[PDB]
């Protein structure tokens, strides 16, 4: 029944090509009389994108048809670099709209967020439930704000059912703590919550493995030479194996006590923020860009 777009992440590669994570979109309130007559068009930052379209399976999952060498059509959740370049994305947040039309009248519109990162961007992962929520932990909005001000990008992770996705986005946007708000960033969704025929290879993972796979997939959109995930906040093997050093894995408990793994330091969001230059050292070029957009 979901209508919407799971936030999309696109990364520019050192050779100028673009790669993205999967496009997960649904038109849950559209009655589809015949899926083969559906075509989906794309508008980015209020500009229609020419010569790009998506198709829809009988089950409602949407994909990019792309010819392989055999002139066979492959059904792709991840569009080609050539297609992504037609979007004319800017660094950071971009508005994206998908419009499902048929041979008949009536067009279904959904709106999402698509983020563009350069390959040298440094990401800071945060769980939502239990890490942002306890009710919201104290001092988290000031810390995350100052992480973002030092040039890092907050990336949120959720494993709630798709039903709650737009609510989780509203929750994060509504936090305010002493004037501080949560930095805008993408919310990635555990893949077991958005299974279709297009990503069903997923189903041969055990339930415990989905976060780790998600973080490896996030890393894979970056080039082999870089290490993009700088730190992670949770409530650990998943961060470690996706390239987070153990000192940068922050695990909060019941009591709002934060354990800095591998230092076995017991700390807080307030105290991490006090030592922000030591733990999240300023990234000069990346910080300048954030400052001059905000």
């Amino acid at each position: 029944m979901f209508s919407g777009v799971v936030d999309i992440i696109v990364v520019r590669q050192p050779d100028d090509s673009l790669k993205s994570m999967p496009f997960h979109i649904r038109f849950g309130t559209l009655k589809v009389l015949d899926n083969q007559n559906i075509n989906i068009q794309i508008t980015v930052n209020d500009k229609k994108i020419e010569d790009v379209f998506m198709l829809m399976l009988p089950e409602g999952a949407c994909y990019f048809p792309e010819l392989n060498a055999k002139n066979e059509i492959q059904k792709k959740l991840r569009p080609s670099s050539a297609i992504l370049k037609k979007f004319n994305l800017k660094n950071g947040y971009n508005k994206i709209q998908f419009i499902a039309e048929s041979d008949l009248q009536g067009k279904q519109l959904i709106e999402g967020k698509i983020y563009l990162y350069n390959y040298d961007t440094k990401l800071v992962i945060s769980d939502v439930d239990g890490t942002v929520t306890k009710w919201t932990h104290d001092d988290i909005a000031e810390l995350y704000t100052n992480i973002q001000k030092n040039g890092y990008k907050m990336v949120y992770l959720s494993s709630r059912p798709l039903y709650f996705y737009n609510y989780t986005q509203g929750y994060l946007k509504g936090i305010i703590q002493n004037g501080f708000t949560m930095p805008d960033g993408p919310i990635l969704l555990s893949p077991d919550q958005i299974i279709s025929s297009l990503n069903r290879e997923v189903v041969y993972k055990k339930a415990d493995e989905f976060k780790g796979a998600l973080l490896k997939d996030l890393r894979r959109v970056f080039p082999e030479e870089v290490n993009p995930i700088f730190a992670g906040f949770g409530n650990a093997t998943a961060c470690l194996y996706a390239g987070v050093i153990i000192d940068n894995i922050f695990i909060i408990n019941e009591q709002s006590q934060v354990e800095i793994l591998g230092k076995q330091e017991k700390s807080s969001y307030k105290k991490i923020n006090e030592k922000i230059q030591e733990l999240f050292p300023r990234l000069p070029a990346a910080a300048l860009e954030h400052h001059h957009h905000h």
